[PDB]
């Protein structure tokens, strides 16, 4: 007789070949998600023609990394950069999950009211302006920023609210399709 190939290893390798068709997909949807993020990073910079544009990703005990940067190459990159609670203390972050926004057009102007400590923190990157809006699952799962490093900035509103708007479709990406 034969046929005992079939229901043994010829079939345990068809269900191998359908999850190396899932997995292979998956690992494409990550690299196609980052692609997104990087293009959206890379061209806000160029639009807003701002000197670095960066996604900076918060794990629940409130430390951080920059997960998306586009950085002109005066000026130092975050990309690898891994960060403590302090950098940005989980109070803080429960009021970007709660929607708080900041457009500081000058990081050295004292009415600004920045802690002495996180002006020390911007300068290390020579950052003079930066936009903030917060990017949530509401939980904080980052921060979508914008600097100024060459001068200070007035932010425009408009500038704020798309922002605000991308970071909400980014929310809506990690939140409804559980991406
Ligand atoms: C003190 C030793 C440390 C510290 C304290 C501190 N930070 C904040 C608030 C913020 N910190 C950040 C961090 C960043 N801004 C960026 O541009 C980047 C990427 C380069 C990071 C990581 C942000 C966004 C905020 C929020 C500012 C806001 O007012 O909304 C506070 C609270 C606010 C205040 O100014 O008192 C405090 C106390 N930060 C440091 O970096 C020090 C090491």
């Amino acid at each position: 007789s034969a046929g005992l190939s079939m229901q043994a290893e010829l079939r345990q390798q068809q269900q191998r070949v359908e999850l190396f068709s899932e997995v292979t997909l998956k690992i494409r949807q990550s690299l196609q998600l980052k692609e997104i993020l990087h293009t959206t990073v890379t061209e806000v910079q160029r639009i807003l023609q701002a000197d670095r544009v960066l996604i900076y990703h918060v794990l629940p005990d409130g430390t951080g990394k920059t997960i998306s940067e586009s950085v002109l190459p005066d000026y130092p990159t975050l990309m690898d950069l891994e960060f403590p609670q302090e950098v940005f203390p989980q109070e803080y972050q429960q009021l970007y999950a709660q929607g708080r926004v900041r457009a500081i057009a000058d990081v050295h102007d004292p009415t600004a009211g920045l802690a002495e400590c996180l002006v020390e923190f911007v300068d290390q990157f020579h950052i003079k302006a930066k936009l903030i809006v917060p990017i949530v699952q509401n939980q904080l799962w980052g921060l979508l920023i914008a600097h100024q490093c060459d001068s200070v900035r007035q932010w425009v509103d408009f500038e704020l609210e798309l922002m605000q708007q991308l970071a909400d479709q980014i929310s809506i990406a990690l939140s409804q399709a559980q991406l």
